[PDB]
């Protein structure tokens, strides 16, 4: 029947969807969420065989193990075991677009398991099997007999096995198809994998059973009173002696309990539901749930007889919270949210799309430690444990249906088609049926990137009808359609309109006030964190804080989707699109994370943490004003550390308890500061420190910081008159300067400093030369490729203008002797095909103190694309262990991503001055640096720098970080000026005008001396 | 103390080069022991008779951002015309120069003064690459005003009719000039991007005889 090529058949013999069940037969176990004897895991060692098509599967497999099969761990993706290749494609479907058909060559995974069932499970009641995730479709057999069929890779499929099982050994056979008509709804930008990749379980329920239950919490105006309403549904034989008790617990304290026989209120002309009952429990002064304070209660639902015999118990965590949109604002417990969100795919570099508790917990801890309060399930329902962890740790969740048809032309071809309404409906309705009791879920999403179709409108209304407790959002078709309660654009910019036909991305500030518009705006995706990115992040947060109806957004995204491969020596390396023979592919576009696949942070994570701080700071005189952005909690685990330092040298410090109400202010007057005994800039740094450990953080966790310049005393003292005077030697080839143990050599043909000596030791491997280019960032490249040139991308503009190919022509090279110094003057023109791109005019002044002062004046042709940088570079002969600087740090920072960095004295190993982005590029810059120390060298001025064993040329020419090789000595790039990195998106120019090097004329000055 | 600040001399040296004489200076402007600004300059006078002036200014981060960073002098000459290559023809300031066009402009001296009834800084022209006045030519990338009235007189005089032409011509040449603002006129209204807050400033000029 080829059910996998028919969107009218999405399942056969599948049981109804429902909230998580465990069928406890002990009420105390249900109360404390202890393991249930009636819920067994079938995870572990299974038998597996791979076939190229379902037609190649032998009939013998249904009744007997194939000797050719392997023993493999389940859950797993079979690509991760090497049976075939995972495919990374973004938009383009991995199969020919011909709905509802899939390729005849359809990789087929044949899974089987021999397992025991006790007779006690079969004498009474119902035994079901639960597949939490099978990608993308499957048929199921039990003991050789066909049971059923299921689609939707991201929700559980359950089947009644009661009639198929016998006491003792049984065998399951599961035929899993890689491609199905379901694949047309599963075009998310991620690795395309397959298999039984979530848990498999066996559940025993009594014949008379709880078949569904819904929990709701309603409040009075000030949230001092609540009613918990629990609707409970049964299956089995109705009897007058049957009862349902719902009890509510806060820890070990019972708060409320109610009991009723079955039989609901009259619904219509035919009566009511004889098989349902609703319990209503009053709660006075409920402890409210939020991400700030995730107060939970436990609801225990008992099905029992009047004489007190328990039949079974189910249960859930209850969070008392109200979510509503009022007067254009998204409110939680009556207060307007500020969503510090991130999108998170389910991805592991070794296990593919299999999730484990440890990785889930790791992610949540890191998120909360970096001031995130919200997560979007991009773009499918998650592993069930995820919601439990978000309930308990406290994160707001957007739960999203597994519907994405991005590769369709137009995008809504399927979603506007009523023949696809049934398939879409199951993906939405079964998600709501499963997850509606989780307090962490505050918003439902209809899916992602599927245009806007009539099916979206129908399903929007279905959710609104069945669950009025949560807003519904959807971005497709222009982000503000009739199918969304929230304006939820992706990559809309703060100030800049992008007026695309049909689906414009307005400036978010402008979007709010379009004629007739009243809805809140929360970006479903923003700040694309691909490689060296998150430039302009602060601009979003300034807007979020200023505009009430800008209620934040979800960063794209949490974790790089890189996968581990092994070289010929067996060493692991991070792989992206195309590295598995997968073609077509979208190369490095699968790596967009704030963290690497192994959960090591990218530098951008600290920028996110800083901008998402929950305390705001102002300084006036010696008074620090601290404002709380918390909505519910007092600052009862917070103290403020303050430090004043003179050019990195500590002068004074203190600590003050923070006692700030939610939304409140605290004034802190700093003590009289002692006067600095030398020249320089005083800096104030404040930090909010959490003295006590929490569920999500260690004692001493820093949650917020800020810096200010205080008094500056400019240096007015002249350096002592030097004892010696430098000596100039002029030859045809060189100007050489000598002073004591030091020698400087200026090549008269090239016009550059070609060598320096300290004693007998050469200092340079490459001459000191101007540099106007950078190894392109992912944001510089966009969608540009060899076969498809994108002339708008920064890298293509630079290439076409000849920035990377330009050669220096010497205009002037002269030497003069002063009273106490030697002065070298140079001028160079950089030209490409007769066009002068840049002119650099320099003076080098070497004085009797051994210091070389370099003054640089650069002209940039107004009609050339603005250059990536204006600086100098050289390859130093030495490799030293440490890098010490006075400037912004400690982490990598760029002009449009430096708010998180602090001005201080920093000291790191050289390796920390390189950021190992999987796709190599310009990296490791530190800005606002006044002093840099490396080996015997010191540079002073006001510059940006990076320092590493890799040249810009090598970074530019290398596709993967593991292929980089440390070059001789050390590459130093010192920039007077550096262009922004952008990141509003990574497929169009995104560097804002104020961070482009457009001034035409530039001046900087450096002093090079011995440390 | 910006209006009262006195220039303390830190350095004044002279060097003879192969084809030029180089004068190097450094000054600190101070008020009650506080250093407000440091100005470091070189003057290079070559065999062509041109004087190249390079100016590097340091502004204390804790002093209010200055109204301008430039030079001024009273020229002996009074000439009839002012000719410039820059934004004009009318008065323009950094936050009010969109209407002005880059071209070669030539006006009578009186047109380089704006007769605001309450006298103030006036008549600035921005984005100027060349200025001609009598025998003098200045070249670079500067803002300038030029008139018979000193900044001091404009500051001390309540009504335009009470102004008197001083001897010669007052020239103000700025590397940088603060915005004029105007969102209102009773509170600070100059936007951040037009305040002189960069801390360190560089400009260069060439003075010669045409
Ligand atoms: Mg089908
Ligand atoms: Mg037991
Ligand atoms: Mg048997
Ligand atoms: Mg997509
Ligand atoms: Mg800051
Ligand atoms: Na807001
Ligand atoms: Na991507
Ligand atoms: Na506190
Ligand atoms: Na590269
Ligand atoms: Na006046």
């Amino acid at each position: 029947r080829r059910d996998w090529e028919n969107p009218g058949v999405t399942q056969l013999n599948r049981l109804a969807a429902h909230p998580p069940f465990a069928s406890w037969r002990n009420s105390e176990e249900a109360r404390t969420d202890r393991p249930s004897q009636q819920l067994r895991s079938l995870n572990g060692e299974w038998r597996f065989a791979w076939f190229p098509a379902p037609e190649a599967v032998p009939e013998s497999w249904l009744e007997c193990d194939l000797p050719e099969a392997d023993t493999v761990v389940v859950p797993s993706n079979w690509q991760m075991h090497g049976y075939d290749a995972p495919i990374y494609t973004n938009v383009t479907y991995p199969i020919t677009v011909n709905p509802p058909f899939v390729p005849t060559e359809n990789p087929t995974g044949c899974y089987s398991l021999t397992f025991n069932v006790d007779e006690s499970w079969l004498q009474e009641g119902q035994t079901r099997i639960i597949f939490d995730g099978v990608n993308s479709a499957f048929h199921l057999w039990c003991n050789g007999r066909w049971v059923g069929y299921g689609q939707d890779s991201r929700l559980p499929s359950e089947f009644d096995l009661s009639a198929f099982l016998r006491a003792g050994e049984n065998r399951l056979a599961v035929m899993v198809l890689r491609w199905s008509d379901g694949s047309y709804l599963e075009d998310q930008d991620m690795w395309r994998m397959s298999g039984i990749f979530r848990d498999v379980s066996l559940l025993h329920k009594p014949t008379t059973q709880i078949s569904d239950f819904h929990v709701a919490t309603r409040f009075n105006d000030d949230f001092s009173r609540a009613v918990l309403e629990a609707e409970v549904q049964m299956c089995g034989e109705l009897r007058d002696y049957l009862r349902v008790t719902v009890s509510l617990w806060q820890g070990e304290t019972q708060v409320a309990s109610g009991t009723a026989p079955f039989g609901g209120e009259i619904i219509d002309e035919r009566g009511g539901y004889a098989d349902r009952v609703t319990l209503r429990l009053n709660v006075e002064n409920p402890k409210l749930w939020s991400a700030e304070i995730p107060n939970l209660y436990r609801a225990v639902v008992e099905l029992h007889t009047a004489d007190g015999t328990l039949i079974e118990a189910e249960a859930c965590d209850v969070g008392f919270r109200e979510v509503r949109i009022e007067n254009g604002l998204l409110l939680l417990n009556g207060k307007p949210l500020l969503i510090r969100g991130v999108n998170r795919h389910e991805h592991h570099p070794l296990h593919g799309q299999v999730m484990d508790e440890q990785t889930m917990v790791q992610d949540i801890l890191l998120m909360k430690q970096n001031n995130f309060n919200a997560v979007r399930c991009s773009h499918y329902p998650n592993h069930p444990l995820w919601y439990t962890l978000c309930d308990r740790y406290g994160l707001y969740v957007v739960d999203e249906a597994n519907i994405e048809t991005h590769g369709m032309v137009p995008m809504n071809r399927l979603t506007d088609d009523p023949r696809w309404l049934p398939a879409m409906s199951e993906r939405v309705t079964r998600m709501v049926q499963r997850d509606r009791n989780h307090p962490s879920v505050i918003i439902w999403s209809l899916g992602n990137e599927s245009g806007h179709g009539a099916n979206h409108d129908a399903l929007y209304r279905w959710i609104k009808s069945v669950d009025p407790s949560r807003p519904v959002q959807y971005e497709g078709g222009g982000a503000d359609t009739t199918a969304t309660d929230i304006i939820c654009p992706m990559y809309a910019r703060v100030d800049e309109d992008q007026p695309f036909p049909a689906v414009p991305k307005w400036s978010i500030k402008k979007w709010l006030s379009l004629p007739g518009e009243t809805r809140p705006l929360i970006l479903c995706e923003y700040a694309h964190a691909m490689g060296n990115s998150l430039g302009g992040f602060a601009k979003y947060w300034q807007a979020f804080r200023q505009y009430p109806r800008l209620q934040g957004g979800f960063v794209w995204d949490w974790v790089d989707q890189s996968l581990i491969k092994y070289d010929e020596n067996g060493n692991p390396w991070s792989a992206y699109g195309g590295d598995f023979g997968d073609t077509p592919n979208d190369r490095q576009f699968c790596m967009n994370g704030l963290v690497f696949a192994d959960r090591t942070p990218h530098p951008a994570l600290t920028e996110a943490k800083h901008q998402q701080q929950f305390f705001q700071f102002r300084l006036s005189g010696q008074t620090i004003e601290v404002t709380s952005e918390y909505l519910f909690r007092h600052s009862d685990n917070e103290l403020l550390h303050w430090m004043v330092a003179l050019d990195g040298k500590p002068l004074a410090s203190g600590e003050v308890p923070l006692d700030v109400a939610p939304q409140g202010k605290q004034l802190i007057e700093l003590p009289e500061l002692p006067q600095p005994e030398s020249a320089g800039q005083l800096w104030l740094t404040v930090r909010v420190v959490q003295p006590n450990a929490t569920a999500w953080s260690e004692a001493g966790h820093i949650s917020a910081w800020q810096q200010w310049r205080l008094a500056e005393n400019l240096s007015v003292t002249l350096p002592a008159a030097s004892h010696a005077i430098p000596h100039l030697t002029t030859s045809e080839m060189d100007f050489c300067i000598e002073l004591g143990n030091k020698r400087w050599q200026f090549n008269r043909q090239s016009g550059f400093l070609s060598q320096m000596w300290i004693g007998d030791k050469k200092q340079l491997l490459t001459p000191l030369r101007d540099q106007f280019t950078r190894a392109p960032l992912d944001n510089d490249i966009g969608v540009d490729e060899a076969t498809r040139i994108d002339p708008n991308a920064w890298v293509e503009r630079w290439k076409a203008a000849g920035h990377y190919q330009a050669e220096a022509a010497l205009l002037q090279c002269t030497a003069d002797t002063l009273a106490d110094a030697v002065l070298i003057t140079t001028a160079h023109a950089w030209q490409h095909q007769g066009k002068t791109l840049f002119i650099s005019r320099k003076t080098y002044r070497i004085d009797g103190s051994g210091q070389m002062a370099i003054t640089v004046d650069v002209e940039v042709a107004s009609d050339t694309p603005h250059p990536a940088r204006i600086g100098l570079n050289c390859q130093l002969a030495q490799v030293a262990e440490r890098v010490n600087w006075l400037g912004l740090g400690p982490q990598e920072n760029y002009p449009d991503r430096l708010t998180a960095a602090c001005f201080d004295r920093w000291d790191l190993p050289l390796s920390d001055m390189y950021t190992p982005y999987v796709f190599p590029s310009e990296n490791g810059l530190r800005c606002g640096t006044r002093e840099l120390n490396y080996g015997p060298h010191q540079w002073r001025g006001d510059f940006q720098f990076n320092i590493s064993r890799y040249s810009q040329q090598q970074l530019m020419e290398t596709s993967h970080r593991h292929l980089l090789h440390a070059e001789e000595g050390t590459w130093l790039n010192i920039d007077g000026f550096h262009m922004g990195i952008g990141g509003d998106d990574s497929w169009s120019p995104s560097v804002s005008a104020e961070f482009q090097l457009s001034a035409g004329r530039y001046h900087y000055q450096l002093v090079w001396c011995q440390k």
